[PDB]
């Protein structure tokens, strides 16, 4: 069928931030929300379609690999289905149920997640959706978390991708020294929820960051295929890496004197209510043990998804 974008009118359009404030915290699992009330011209047919375009600071998926959006209904009847085509382009295609309908209107609510690749820093973003030349627009202040640190090191992470069809997810962790200090460390990954005790061993890849620390994305984002920014050292570190069938890994680094990224791709147990992935770093700043012993510091950062509640 044909492009009937010019036949769709936005009657009411708005974009809102978390709880209808002007702020969004993506690392607390918050998001923006686009709401539309659309009027349609008469005489549309099945297979006819309309497109709108989102600013590339947001998308409709967050960590999900899936690319569906909500259906446009008239009560119970599916009027249109929607798909993400590309940048960042949402197309709704009309069903058979638009045929011979008159004065059709419809509401549409779509969650809009802040993209960590295009929104790398804290601060205001202007979020827009454009439908048939009508621009709907909202400024939101995006605020990210800084990980967890001490005088010696910082640990931060985020789930990168989530793939329901394969029971897989990927995760990015950044580990760095602070204050010019070098400590010897053990870094672990553990599925605190959602471990498949009898699964495959995870793929874990480690990269040396080559840039200035000031340019590390606040969003927690590593484009590890930029070879001026990242150097893969997985080979070099392979004798210090252990992988387990319950999804855990462990990694020893004798001198933490550089910023590293650890990329994890693993599976989770089918049916789990939740997936909760812990990255933990244990450091030993001193090993003289004169007058005292203790085990050093521990930094712990968890990233979790809810798959069922409840």
């Amino acid at each position: 069928g044909t492009d009937v974008t010019s036949k769709v009118t936005v009657e009411i359009g708005s974009i809102e931030g978390h709880n209808n404030t002007n702020k969004v915290e993506p690392h607390a699992g918050q998001r923006a929300v686009l709401k539309y009330k659309l009027k349609f011209e008469n005489g549309l047919h099945q297979g006819d379609y309309f497109d709108f375009t989102l600013s590339n600071n947001v998308n409709t998926h967050g960590v999900s690999t899936a690319r569906k959006v909500p259906e446009i209904k008239n009560g119970s009847v599916v009027m249109a289905t929607g798909e993400v085509l590309e940048g960042g382009k949402i197309r709704y295609t009309f069903t058979n149920d638009i045929e011979d309908k008159v004065d059709v209107t419809a509401e549409l609510e779509i969650n809009l997640f802040i993209d960590p690749k295009t929104v790398q820093t804290n601060g205001n973003q202007t979020i827009t959706s454009t439908l048939n030349e009508e621009q709907t627009s909202k400024e939101l202040d995006v605020k990210y978390k800084d990980g967890i640190g001490n005088y010696y090191a910082n640990l931060n992470g985020s789930i990168e991708t989530f793939n329901k069809a394969n029971n897989r997810f990927s995760h990015v962790a950044f580990i760095k020294p602070n204050n010019g200090k070098t400590t010897s460390v053990t870094v672990t990954g553990t599925l605190m929820k959602g471990s498949n005790q009898n699964g495959n061993q995870p793929k874990v890849r480690i990269f040396e960051y080559l840039g200035n620390n000031e340019d590390i994305a606040k969003s927690v984002y590593a484009n590890t295929t930029d070879t001026s920014k990242f150097k893969e050292v997985t080979s070099n570190m392979s004798g210090n890496l252990n992988l387990q069938n319950n999804g855990s890994y462990s990694l020893n680094i004798e001198n933490l004197d550089k910023t590293y990224v650890v990329h994890y791709d693993g599976e989770y147990l089918n049916g789990t209510d939740e997936v909760d992935f812990r990255t933990q770093m244990v450091g030993h700043p001193e090993q003289l043990y004169k007058y005292y012993y203790d085990r050093g510091y521990t930094l712990t950062w968890d990233n979790g998804l809810v798959l069922y509640s409840n």
